[PDB]
């Protein structure tokens, strides 16, 4: 499989897992590059939507292929990334969900909750995530299309 | 605490859990009413984004307060609901995340994966979810505001 470009993002509550995941993934041949949008210290209290939207915008703008996002629960980063047009983001902490996030939902964003999941499970799931690639000709693509259809309702004016 | 109006939604892969959850919640004094947007049979192959967006639109339009959504993984329904302006949706399968979905993220939508979670855990989490109420004056409200700020970029033309 070809390697993918990743963005990674966290808030203050996700820093140590982010660092561990970044180290783990920097050795992986399915990762071509990692773009770290921060935060890079627990001292940085930047609110999670800013880091999530920045990382999601890198996907929309063709700079990366997927993003991995970490905060306390991984919920707010997923909500935030889903607000970006054409971006589909999940919070997932089990192997079946992570597979389906790609193969059913074509979700470019995977989010973890540092305060709820353990680091080895998170590393394992992130490694598995990279091995699935969405089939644009699948029956699932027609369901994803209904989401994209809804997104056509909106124009970005600001 | 005052009772809340709920919408409930599922696709074909979420029907039996939806029915069990609806039965469980119809006895709960924190639920004032349940609006079921379907599907109501495993024979109905309506794609999950339609049911999710319909249920999310009930919240946006002041018809219900929250929605519970069930499909195979609960991921696509969450993605879909997050596309609706002002709606914040999560997939959550643990007690800490469900609390924070409300108290941190002010998420009106909770989603479950029938194929990944068990029915008693799902019932328990849905009951707990109703007992938390977001504090609009909290520090978290300022973070949620950053999401709402981003949503201001878009106008709905169709
Ligand atoms: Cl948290
Ligand atoms: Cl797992
Ligand atoms: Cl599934
Ligand atoms: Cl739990």
């Amino acid at each position: 499989l070809p390697p993918l470009r990743l963005a990674i993002a966290c808030d203050d509550a996700g820093v140590s897992y982010k660092e561990a995941l970044k180290a783990h993934l920097s050795d992986n041949p399915l990762v071509s590059s990692i773009t770290d949008v921060g935060v890079t210290s627990t001292t940085d209290k930047t609110a999670y939507p800013h880091v999530a939207i920045q990382a999601a915008q890198l996907i929309k703008d063709g700079k990366v292929d997927r993003a991995l996002m970490i905060c306390g629960t991984g919920l707010g980063v997923a909500i935030s990334a889903n607000k970006v047009p054409g971006i589909r983001a999940v919070t997932a902490h089990d192997t079946f969900s992570v597979e389906r996030a790609i193969l059913s939902n074509d979700a470019q964003v995977l989010c973890f909750g540092q305060r709820v999941i353990g680091i080895e499970l998170a590393k394992r799931l992130a490694g598995e995530w990279l091995t699935y690639r969405f089939d644009q000709k699948s029956a699932s693509a027609q369901k994803v299309q209904a989401i994209s259809d809804y997104e056509k309702k909106f124009v970005e004016v600001n």
